[PDB]
């Protein structure tokens, strides 16, 4: 009867606060929202504030992008879902019209709409949201409104693996076994990748990353990621590197790491300038950016209902909605112990 939305009042302060009910659009749903994941983006947020100020003084700056729950009503040409329907949602709506929509590139699109971001900074931490239906999408019965939560993430992992043409007899290092570079391996592994290497600095990231199917594991704090790289791929270098944690260590080491003719795929991020050596990629490697994810929703899905695909196991902390402070607390101060937390929006 009822809703609330958790505001980022100033950086590194969340309360909730009254809001009302929204009206769905004609082609929207009304969404009564079960589950919201924290990826790194919400907690740089809230440390911080989005990078552009919103235009308005006292904008009531929302967080959350990944999310999912049950359809409450439905706008009066909305066909494809009904009231009591278990969704998720896709949190980047674009324009549609532009040249990257149309060549099949809308996560590129300059006009996207995207949750907590900003123009609107709509974010998911509400017990009600509308979205539009082309961007919802109905969950398996097997598959709980948690698990579309984290359809999101998995959902950028699959992206960077389709991108890369990740094939099987392709050697594969994974830089990165936080929370994108877990989605970045199990979606390799569904692409039919047999030789999987994951590299961090964490034993609790790395007993998740063999857990989730890495061939082999590597700590760079404990060995040399270089030389047990080059004995992994025999001297030649990997067919493709995934950086995956968004730090300078991993950008700067992918060179070295990569064969001639390979692809190093940045998946999202990298605040700083980062220094490559282009003499030891110089004979025809690529390196490519990847931003979110365009048509990957549907096969995400279908393989985390497989089981083929395993997010569940990932949840290491569920905090409630009214604990929403310490959720985002938690999140920077034991980033160490987090691999994937969420927050359970009940009433
Ligand atoms: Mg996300
Ligand atoms: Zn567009």
């Amino acid at each position: 009867m009822k809703n609330s939305k958790a505001i980022l009042q100033v950086p590194g302060t969340m309360k909730i606060i009254s809001a009302e009910i929204p009206v769905p659009k004609e082609d929207e749903v009304l969404i009564k929202v079960e589950y919201v994941g924290i990826c790194g983006s919400d907690v740089h947020g809230f440390e911080s504030g989005p990078f552009i100020p919103p235009k308005d003084p006292n904008q009531e700056i929302g967080l959350g992008h990944e999310c999912a729950g049950t359809v409450v009503a439905v706008g009066s040409r909305v066909r494809k879902f009904k009231p009591g329907d278990r969704v998720n949602i896709e949190p980047g709506v674009p324009c549609g019209h532009c040249r990257y929509c149309l060549e099949g590139k809308y996560n590129i699109c300059p006009d996207v709409d995207f949750m907590a971001t900003q123009p609107n900074y709509r974010g998911a931490l509400t017990h009600y949201l509308c979205h539009p239906e082309s961007f919802t999408y109905k969950l398996p019965d097997n598959m709980d409104t948690m698990e579309g939560t984290l359809v999101e993430p998995a959902a950028v992992g699959m992206h960077a693996a389709m991108l890369a043409d990740v094939k099987p007899g392709k050697k594969i290092i994974i830089l990165g076994a936080g929370c994108i570079g877990l989605m970045t391996l199990q979606a390799c592994k569904c692409l039919g990748a047999t030789e999987i290497a994951v590299v961090d600095v964490l034993e609790k990231r790395l007993a998740m990353a063999e857990q989730l199917g890495a061939t082999v594991v590597i700590n760079g704090a404990k060995e040399d990621t270089i030389a047990r790289c080059q004995q992994f791929t025999e001297d030649m270098g990997a067919d493709i590197v995934f950086e995956t944690a968004g730090s300078a260590v991993t950008v700067k080491q992918a060179p070295y790491l990569v064969m001639r003719g390979g692809k190093i795929m940045i998946v999202g991020t990298v605040p700083g300038a980062s220094a490559i050596n282009f003499l030891k990629i110089n004979r025809e490697v690529t390196i490519q950016t990847v931003f979110r994810y365009a048509n990957r929703y549907p096969v995400t899905i279908e393989a985390i209902s497989s089981g083929r695909f395993d997010v569940k196991s990932m949840v290491t902390h569920i905090y409630d909605y009214r604990d929403v402070q310490q959720a985002f607390e938690e999140s920077v101060n034991n980033k160490r112990d987090i691999i994937k937390g969420v927050i359970k929006i009940s009433d």
